[PDB]
């Protein structure tokens, strides 16, 4: 199979990359960058991130693997340790793939962007002021610092630090949480996180000030003019080559609990 | 069609009651409450909640509707008013049916009780211990004040209060929430409310103290020598008539931001 | 000096208390559990507060210290390896004494109860509905689980799980947080913490139950027909006696982020 | 006396304060807009804001007054209505003056600043990660996206949209909150909002990136080179000039319950 493998760039994963690389050239793989079937980042979350923005034009035909040299792993499925087991087994053609749900935003001036953690937008600096409609119906005129919308694996993230629910990705949807929220008299807004499923349309809609500051995973981005920001669940899917067991809440409880 | 009305029991809403019998009388609509096909609640939702508990045996057979007199309806779709409207529609068969996911708890020492909103967990009185158990996969130990599992339509109750997330109920699930969990050097819990899809199966398990105070909507009931609570997503779900347009996002706005 | 000292009553510390006594037995110390002026208690945090309230109607003629034998020790200052060292200095008369605000509940049918962490208010098991008077001026109508009120030292426990401050115990205050309360278009609450200065008293009126569950530390109590329950910053403080620097900040930081 | 007035600069306010002003000429009244003894603010906080900054020079020397043609008011205690009311009792000296604590925010590459709301700090877009000291001792290392630091009259703005606790203004004291903290099994925080006494001080200090942008009230500000950001209450005190009771919680109660 074509497959290629990003490096974090430190010492640590440019060797177990050209080990793993050494390795796969004792079978029938062919080392290819512009169309590869399987990708392989060796790094942390973010060199994941990066690896799938790189190939987001292509993701109905790769399957993802990562290696994790840090740190945390959500993305991450292996040690470096295991990075011999992992060249015999996808080697062997031993996996079956899974599917996780991506989140479209669109951006109106279109400009249209997918996230696997989550799209955040901000003000440039004064008031944010944003009018919530949900299916063409006004939900509620937003006032405070930002809105965060994620996706089912991105829910451990930006979304649980703003006080998100952590959704199984097998739930095709999206989830809006607030960062600090002006609440009073005057001003209201519903507090709680917001989980919508497939089909449904939230959009963005300036009340004052029309500049923001949008972020798509780790791409931030002042978009000038905006007229809407439109976010919905994608029709389009990641897949993972997985090669054992290793469940969403068990990786959850080794990252957040112990490990 | 076979029909019954349950009442709040106040003068306003047995009156509206016996109105719409009287209208009923005008139509081929028999009053029936051993084996409705109809279930009308007029009332709070409360009431409503009551109407569901005296009819689980048959919510396969059974279209539910609800009548606010008070306050909020979630469950309610009219106001007294429109009583005459809904008589005429229903005589007619003048609708499609929508259909809500529901909770099945199993209370293991096996008695199984099945909820609308939420079910919830607490101690006899003294400390609240538990494990916390995800698919058979141990997930955490659990002190605080106790648990609640809710329901898509359930998360704009309890669970709102509780700082979960509120669901589009579409989507076939149940989540997980904390009341005032325990965190520190020695003790650990995920903070944050959990999302499960149908086939998860939520067990917890006693530590010292095997007596609990469970509730199943409004029901509460201290069970004593438990060895089990487990949660999942029922195959039964709980159908309403429906007549117009009113979708959930927008319920939740005239019920939390304003009407 | 007059001395007793107080036992969890396990092993551990039923013998360190014997070589205590034994340790006194070598200098000026009278064993007395009627009039100590000073109070030792080994344990955990629950040993301590039971040793805080066996003696609250002499807390101006006690000074109390803390061996922990657990886990957590707010109000430890010693481990058990260090016991000899403080028999030493406390015979020594070698200390200073830092005092820490209470907590005044009084419950008007009046009985009165001084806390040290927190006094709690919650239903006899109907909804808790009470109205929350601040200084003879109605604040709100509060629905939901219940309330806590904090001392200073307190808001490091029950208080914290509830989203409270954090509050130094120099500071004469008590701070109320709000158990699950029910926010919508009808019912409003402010959501949240409030911290009142000395002086300041905050009252809890029915609404329609008047049958509440009242926790006073680990004093937990149903109270019949109550008609008030008032709370303020008591004139009397409990004292510790102090033998190094061991600030509130660091406790916190050992207790909550890495020991 | 010599008095000045600050308008928000519509029709209304310069309108009020022309009126105002006609209305002190009947008096021994002398318009001084360089050394002022009374400030009159007529607008919303956020010119209430504006005019604290103008005068923080001379805090000791001037007694402010808030009229409100907002929206809401908290540091307004009067309506337009009232404005010939407040020039007559102005006039004739009838008042008391009450004075509010705030806090001193040096910023080391020192400059100094004066906030009547609160300071806080976040990166120039990258990670914030930053070392928090207090009183010289390590308590932890924050990653997210900032920190709020409040005065106790701040305690209703930011400060309560980050889930910080409402403080009387007769504390002397300030209030750290955190802003979309990450918590997971490497990152920890305290999570809860932190209460500090006089003489407290708390220092932010940098781990990798120096650039941040620091707000002082409605001042924001990129700050490049930063060695340090040192928190502390101020010796130095905000004083109103009062005419009658309108306590605190009756103007939270006012601007966040009902009114
Ligand atoms: N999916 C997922 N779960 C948990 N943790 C994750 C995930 N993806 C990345 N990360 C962690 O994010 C950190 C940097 S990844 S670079 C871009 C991401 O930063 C995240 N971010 C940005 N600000 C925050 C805050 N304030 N809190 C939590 N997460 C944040 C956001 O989700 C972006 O997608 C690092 O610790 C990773 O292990
Ligand atoms: N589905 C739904 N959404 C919103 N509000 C609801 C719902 N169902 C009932 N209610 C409201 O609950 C109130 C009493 S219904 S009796 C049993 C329910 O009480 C609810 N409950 C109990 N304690 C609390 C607290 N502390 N907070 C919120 N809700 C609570 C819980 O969901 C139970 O299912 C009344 O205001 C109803 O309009
Ligand atoms: N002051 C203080 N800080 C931190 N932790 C404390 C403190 N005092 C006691 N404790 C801890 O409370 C636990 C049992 S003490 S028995 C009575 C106390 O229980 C506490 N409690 C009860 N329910 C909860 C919940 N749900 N969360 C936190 N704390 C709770 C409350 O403050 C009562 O005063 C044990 O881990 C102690 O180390
Ligand atoms: N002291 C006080 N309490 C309550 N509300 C206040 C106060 N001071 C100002 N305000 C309100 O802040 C709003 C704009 S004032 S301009 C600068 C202030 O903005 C406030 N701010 C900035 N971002 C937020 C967010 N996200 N949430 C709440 N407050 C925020 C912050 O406290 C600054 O001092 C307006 O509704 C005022 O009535």
């Amino acid at each position: 199979m074509k497959y290629m493998i990003t490096s974090k760039g430190d010492e640590k994963s440019d060797l177990l990359r050209l080990n793993m690389i050494a390795g796969f050239g004792e079978y029938d793989m062919e080392y290819d960058d512009v169309e590869p079937e399987i990708v392989i980042s060796i790094g942390g979350d973010g060199t994941f991130l990066s690896a799938f923005h790189q190939y987001e034009e292509r993701l109905d035909e790769i399957a993802f693997i990562g290696i994790h040299t840090g740190h945390l792993g959500f993305y991450a499925d292996w040690r470096p340790a295991e990075a011999d087991k992992l060249v015999k087994l996808l080697a062997k053609g031993e996996y079956q793939k899974v599917s996780y749900p991506l989140l479209k935003t669109t951006v109106k001036y279109e400009a249209t962007y997918l996230a696997l953690n989550e799209s955040t937008v901000k003000s440039s600096g004064g008031p944010f002021v944003v009018d919530v409609v949900i299916n063409d119906i006004h939900f509620e005129r937003f006032r405070g610092d930002g809105l965060c919308m994620s996706t089912p694996s991105g829910t451990t993230a930006y979304n649980k630090s703003l006080g998100g629910a952590l959704m199984h990705p097998s739930i095709e949807a999206m989830q809006l949480t607030e960062m600090a929220s002006i609440n009073n008299r005057v001003y209201r807004t519903i507090g709680s996180p917001l989980v919508f499923p497939k089909h449904h349309v939230v959009s963005l809609q300036p009340v004052n000030d029309k500049d923001f500051q949008i972020s798509v995973d780790e791409l931030s981005i002042l978009h000038r003019d905006v007229q809407e920001i439109r976010y919905e669940v994608s029709a389009k899917k990641i897949h993972f080559a997985r090669f054992r067991s290793f469940p969403f809440w068990r990786r959850v409880h080794d990252s957040f609990i112990e490990d």
